[PDB]
C-alpha cells in the first residue's frame, strides 16, 4: 500500500461518458468544474434554488436530478448525507440503466446500506481529503487535493478505472491517491472526525478554556493559549510531524508536552475512543444520525444553539474582529 | 481588557536607549532586526559561534554577553529557558546598573524566581504569539505578530512604556497587544501547551491512531484520518472558531463532533487537566524541568528516542515524502 499518481491511472475510463453531478454545492461545484476543465462531458442535476442558478450561470447544462440521471452514464451524488437516500429512491434509481456507474464522495449511505444500487450498476467513490473550495482552488493552481478511491460493487469490470479516472479528472492524482474499501473509508473517516479531528479537538480546547477561566484566568488570554496558537502547532505537524513541531517549540514547552500529554489523554480516554469506534462499526451512530434527521433534527438543533452560546466562541469572535 | 494598538503606545520610551539583544536565535534575530528597521540602537551579545558572526555579518556591533550588557540601557534576554539562569548570574547580573531594564519573551525564570533582578532595575516582557521567523516576516510585509506585554518590577516608573514601545518596535502593536502579568503569562502559557496545544493534542492524535491500527485498519489511511486533515480543521477554527469549522464539515461529521466529543473528553479528563494546572501553579513542574536539565536531561532523552520510534511518525514521514 503506497500512493498512486497520474501514471498509475492506466485507462481513461471516463472517455466518452456523459457525467451527471448531482448537487452543486461545495463538492459538486468543485468536482464538476475540475472535470470540465479536464475536458469531461459534465451536466448538473439539482433542485431549483441558488445552486440551480449558479450552475446555469456557470455555463453548465442544468436539469432536474431525474433528467440528469437519465441522460448520464456516470452519476456522482453530492447531496448532503441525510438527503441522499430519499433523493436516490425518488429521483435517481428510476432513471438508472444497466452498465451505468454511481459515485459518492463518502461511503456512509452505501456502507450502512441506507442506499442499495442495483447489481448491474457500478458503485465507486472518490473521497478528497479536503473541502470543495480547496479541491477547486488547488486544481486551478496546478495541483490538487489527495484522495481515496474505492469500489463497492463492480458490475462492468470498469468500476476501479472509473474511480481512478474520476480522481485524475478532479486533480487528485496530481498529488496522491490511496485505494481503500467502502467499509474502511466510512468507519475510519467517521472515527477520525468524532474522536480526534472534530469532536476530540473541540472538546479538548473547550475543557482547557474552562479549566483556565474557572481558575480565575482572563478569558481573552485563555483564548490565545488554547486556541489561537494551535494553528502554528498543527501547521508544523502537518509539514513534519510531531518531530518538527517539538523542534520548533521551546524546551520547556517540549518537556511539558511529553510529561503532561499522557496525564490528560489516559488509558481511560483510549477506552472511550474504543466505545466511539464500536458504535460506528455496529451501525448505532449511523441510525442515530438518520433518526435525528427523520425527527426534524431535534438533537442537532439543541447542539447548534448550545455551541452558539459558548463563552470561548463569544470571546473568540470579538478577538478575531479586533484582529484583521 | 481588550487589545491595544500603536495608538495606545503613549511614550516612545526606547528613544535614545542603547539596546542589547542577548542571543541571536530565531527570536533574537527577529527582535533585533525589527527594532533596527524601526530606528532603534541595537547591539547583540552572544557566545562565539555562528550566531556570533551571523550577527557580525548582518552588520550588528556584536560583543560578549558581558560587554553588551555593560553598554546597554535595555537588555532583552532571548536564550533558552534552561540556559538563562547560569548565563544571567555569570554574565549579565554583574554588568547591570541602576535604571537599566531587563526584558524576557517568556516569564518562566522570573516568575518562578530562578532569576532575581536587582530592585533598582526594571523587568518587562514582550511575548509574541509567534516564532522568530514569523515575527520577522510579518514585520517585513507591513504587519506583525500579536503579543502579550507585562512588567514584573518597575523601578524607574518607565517599565510599562518600555514594554509597550518594545512591542511597537517589533511590529506587534500593528496587530494587537494584551497586557498581562508575569504570573498569568507563565502559568496560562505552560498550561495551554501542556494540556491542549502540544501535550493534549499529540496525545489525542496518537491515541486515535493506536485505536485504529490496533483494530486492524491500515496505518497509512489512519494517518490521513487523525492527523493530515487536522490542518484544514484548525485553520477554520483559527479564522472563524468552532462555528465556521462546523459549517464547512459534512453533516455526519458535525453531528459526530457534538455526540462523540464529550464521550472522549469527559469530566475526568477535565479533572486530569486541573491536576496539570496545579503542578504548574505550585512549582512542581518548573522544578522537575530544571532538575531534569541539571541531571543531563535523562527524562527528555528517553522521551525523544521514544517519540522517534512512534509508528505514526514513521508512516507520516514516508507519506509526507510521497506528497511534495
Ligand atoms: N464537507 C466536506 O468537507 C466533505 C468532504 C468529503 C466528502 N464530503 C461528502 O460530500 C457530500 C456533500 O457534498 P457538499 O459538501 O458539496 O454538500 P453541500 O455543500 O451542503 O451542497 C449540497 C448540494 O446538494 C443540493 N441539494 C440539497 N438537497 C437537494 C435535493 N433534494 N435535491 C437536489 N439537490 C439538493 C443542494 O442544493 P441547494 O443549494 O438548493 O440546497 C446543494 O447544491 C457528502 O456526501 C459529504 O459526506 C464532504
Ligand atoms: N519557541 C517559541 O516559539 C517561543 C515563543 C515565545 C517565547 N519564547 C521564549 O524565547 C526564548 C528562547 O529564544 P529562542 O526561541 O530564540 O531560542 P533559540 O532559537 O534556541 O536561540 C538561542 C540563542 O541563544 C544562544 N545561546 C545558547 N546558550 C548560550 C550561552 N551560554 N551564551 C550565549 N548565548 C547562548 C544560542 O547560541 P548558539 O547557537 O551558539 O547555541 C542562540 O543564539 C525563551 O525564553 C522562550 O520561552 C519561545
Ligand atoms: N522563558
Amino acid at each position: 500500500v503506497q500512493m498512486e499518481y497520474e501514471k498509475d491511472v492506466k485507462v481513461a475510463a471516463l472517455d466518452g461518458k456523459k457525467i451527471a453531478v448531482i448537487g452543486y454545492g461545495s463538492q459538486g461545484h468543485a468536482h464538476a468544474q475540475n472535470l470540465r476543465d479536464s475536458g469531461r462531458d459534465v451536466i448538473i442535476g439539482v433542485r431549483p434554488g441558488k445552486s440551480f442558478d449558479k450552475a446555469k450561470e456557470d455555463g453548465f447544462d442544468t436539469y432536474t436530478v431525474a433528467e440528469a440521471t437519465k441522460l448520464a452514464d456516470v452519476i456522482m451524488i453530492l447531496a448532503p448525507d441525510e438527503i441522499q437516500q430519499e433523493l436516490y429512491e425518488a429521483e435517481i434509481a428510476p432513471n438508472l440503466e444497466a452498465g451505468n456507474a454511481v459515485g459518492f464522495a463518502h461511503g456512509f449511505n452505501i456502507h450502512f446500506e441506507f442506499i442499495k444500487v442495483p447489481a448491474d450498476v457500478d458503485v465507486f467513490m472518490c473521497a478528497p481529503k479536503g473541502p470543495g473550495h480547496l479541491v477547486r482552488r488547488t486544481y486551478e493552481e496546478g495541483f490538487g487535493v489527495p484522495a481515496l478511491y474505492a469500489v463497492y460493487q463492480d458490475a462492468t469490470g470498469n468500476a476501479k478505472n472509473i474511480a481512478m479516472d474520476w480522481c485524475k479528472g478532479v486533480g487528485a492524482a496530481r498529488v496522491g491517491l490511496l485505494e481503500t474499501t467502502y467499509k474502511e473509508e466510512t468507519e475510519e473517516g467517521l472515527f477520525g472526525e468524532q474522536a480526534v479531528l472534530c469532536g476530540g479537538l473541540t472538546a479538548l480546547i473547550e475543557a482547557g478554556f474552562e479549566v483556565l477561566t474557572e481558575a480565575g484566568y482572563a478569558p481573552e488570554l485563555a483564548y490565545f493559549e488554547v486556541l489561537h496558537e494551535m494553528k502554528l502547532i498543527v501547521d508544523l505537524i502537518y509539514e513534519g510531524g510531531f518531530k518538527k513541531m517539538r523542534q520548533s517549540i521551546s524546551n520547556t514547552a517540549e518537556y511539558g508536552d511529553y510529561v503532561s500529554g499522557p496525564r490528560v489523554i489516559t488509558e481511560q480516554v483510549k477506552e472511550n475512543m474504543k466505545a466511539v469506534l464500536a458504535d460506528i462499526q455496529n451501525g448505532k451512530f449511523a441510525n442515530d444520525f438518520v433518526n435525528d434527521y427523520k425527527a426534524g433534527r431535534p438533537k442537532l438543533t439543541a447542539y447548534r444553539e448550545q455551541a452558539a452560546n459558548l463563552e470561548i466562541e463569544k470571546v473568540g469572535a470579538e478577538l478575531r474582529k479586533a484582529m484583521p
